[PDB]
């Protein structure tokens, strides 16, 4: 009597992938629809993506319209349970552009929020695989504990840059939750990823705001263009920080190979970017 196989949980992108894989341990086999630095807001699902979902015992997604392409994707697969890892989180509405004041989906950029992400991942696993409950709870318990610990570090990290200098300018406004948590003023080229290609007025606005605040370093993300941000960089003298990570982790090489890494790093390169470097 063979013990049989392990459940297949599918997730929309690489960040959620690392989160779930940390609550599943070796009990479940986790897979992610998208591969590394890919625009996840409007990714087009290949046939393989469709077939996977069909042969997956559970599909976990962010919700809050993060993966605009989900509703459709899930539409063409029979009864494969689906749960939104975002349930419980009180959203921050979008500022402008299309999706005017709809929910900002980037809630996982808030360690405080990441905790409810992990509770829901946990709950779905005990129902999906009741036998391995113990493990999932032991995993989540350990995982939750690290979130809290890094949360302390994040807060103790950003409070360095004085209150009236805590300006986090970026490409997409994905760091809104991280900003609210650690009292920062956000400055972005566009609210959320959409029709996009942004506009010269959006970059124009970013151009003045940086000046009306003397932000020494400005960043962008590893999933969107940097052609727009750099302009504001070499036309405002602000130092162009590298890429911050939100909608996708990185490789085994490079930084941000794990979500927890993602938090420590983003904030770490943010804190010292707002410290010196005006001229
Ligand atoms: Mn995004």
């Amino acid at each position: 009597g063979e013990t049989e196989e392990k459940k297949k949980v599918l997730t929309t992108f690489t960040v959620l992938a690392d989160m779930v894989q940390n609550v599943a341990g070796d009990k479940l086999v986790v897979e992610s629809i998208t591969r590394i630095g890919a625009e996840i807001h409007g990714y087009e699902p290949t046939p393989s993506d469709i077939v996977k979902a069909q042969d997956a015992d559970l599909i976990l997604y962010n919700g809050m319209n993060l993966e605009r392409w989900f509703e459709q994707f899930l539409g063409n697969v029979k009864d494969v349970p689906s749960v939104v890892l975002t349930e419980g989180i009180e959203p921050i509405p979008i500022a402008d552009g299309p999706y005017t004041d709809k929910p900002n989906p980037h809630a996982w950029m808030s360690p405080r929020n990441a905790l409810v992400y992990v509770e829901n991942i946990r709950q779905a696993f005990v129902e999906l695989d009741p036998d391995n409950a113990k493990y999932y709870n032991a995993n989540a318990a350990v995982y939750s504990e690290q979130l809290k610990a890094i949360d302390r570090q994040l807060g103790a990290d950003l409070e360095q840059v004085p209150a009236n200098q805590r300006f986090l300018v970026s490409c997409e406004g994905a760091f809104s939750y991280l900003a609210r948590d650690y009292g920062m003023e956000e400055i972005y080229m566009w609210p959320i990823n959409a029709e996009q290609q942004f506009t010269p007025k959006q970059v124009q606005t970013v151009i003045e705001e940086v000046k009306t605040n003397n932000v020494p370093t400005i960043f962008c993300e590893s999933t969107v263009s940097d052609k727009g941000q750099k302009q504001v960089a070499q036309a405002t003298g602000a130092r162009f920080g590298g890429n911050l990570y939100v909608d996708s982790l990185s490789t085994e090489e490079g930084p941000v190979p794990t979500f927890l890494d993602l938090l420590e790093y983003d904030a770490r390169v943010i804190t010292n970017g707002l410290l010196a470097g005006t001229n």
